[PDB]
């Protein structure tokens, strides 16, 4: 797929600012996440500040923002050995479905939102929203592949 | 259980909503396919749609369930409710969704008055409708 330069420069530079506070923008992550949809929280089996609960939303940030770059560089998301089939298998043992992914980029977007109030634009939301589609994609495409 | 001081928060203020309840659906179900797209699935161009008939429904069933929790307790068809959800498969998540959807059309939509007390009155109003309609759908083979 293509995916432009400026679509890169958005999602990266935006997380650049963001990285110092990835820990606080992981908590309120998971905060829309289990207000929008509370079943949510029956998937981890992890009181209130949980480390493992934004040691994932983490993931969900930096992973993007790779994605985006990946995107740029080779036009695909390429996952390392022993790590595309992890993926696909832990969220396929837990049920995951698309609902959870796409209440998941909803309150993504609504995080990048109230981060950084003067970076976002009609163009930063579709860069960071492809880069977590195609993100998601290659995840269900290994859930998929259980044939 | 639902208080009077609750029941008085959803009267009030679904009257001043009545006006614009037609409006009210469509931005209702336009913030729940922007979450969860996937619930488009579920349903069968999509202007002005039976979806937001539909949408009344949601809107006007919630403040009945309020009237009716207060004077007898319990929400007051109900058959008709479990079986079309469960047919076409709706699960917690998507009544939670509609929920978040629903407090965000009753709080920063058109009608701009809210409290925690607000909030909780439809929510509460809503989960006892949720809860009649789940308990209904729990008519299942299992
Ligand atoms: C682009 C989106 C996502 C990415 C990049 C991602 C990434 C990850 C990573 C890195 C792990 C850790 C695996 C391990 O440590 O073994 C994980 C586990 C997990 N994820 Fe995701 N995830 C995403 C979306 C979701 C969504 C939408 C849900 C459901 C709400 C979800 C639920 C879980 C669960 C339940 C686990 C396992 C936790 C445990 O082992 O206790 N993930 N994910
Ligand atoms: C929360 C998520 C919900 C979803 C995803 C959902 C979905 C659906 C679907 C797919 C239908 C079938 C429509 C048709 O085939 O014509 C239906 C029917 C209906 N829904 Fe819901 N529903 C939800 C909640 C509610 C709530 C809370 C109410 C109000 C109490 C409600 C009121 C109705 C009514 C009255 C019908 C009857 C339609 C008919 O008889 O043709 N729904 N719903």
């Amino acid at each position: 797929v293509i995916f432009t330069e400026e679509q890169e420069a958005l999602v990266v530079q935006s997380w650049n600012v963001m990285k110092k506070n990835s820990a606080e923008l992981g908590l309120k992550l998971f905060l829309k996440i289990f207000e929008i949809a509370p079943t949510a929280k029956k998937m981890f089996s992890f009181l209130e500040q949980n480390q493992k609960l934004k040691g994932h939303a983490m993931s969900v940030f930096v992973m993007t923002a790779k994605s985006a770059a990946q995107l740029r560089k080779a036009g695909k998301v390429t996952f390392g050995e022993s790590s595309l089939k992890h993926m696909g298998s832990v969220h396929l043992k837990y049920g995951v479905v698309d609902e959870h992914f796409e209440v998941t980029r909803f309150a993504l977007l609504e995080t990048i939102k109230e981060a950084v109030p003067e970076m976002w634009s009609p163009e930063m939301k579709n860069a960071w929203a492809e880069a977590f589609n195609h993100l998601v994609a290659a995840i269900k495409a290994e859930m998929q592949r259980l044939s």
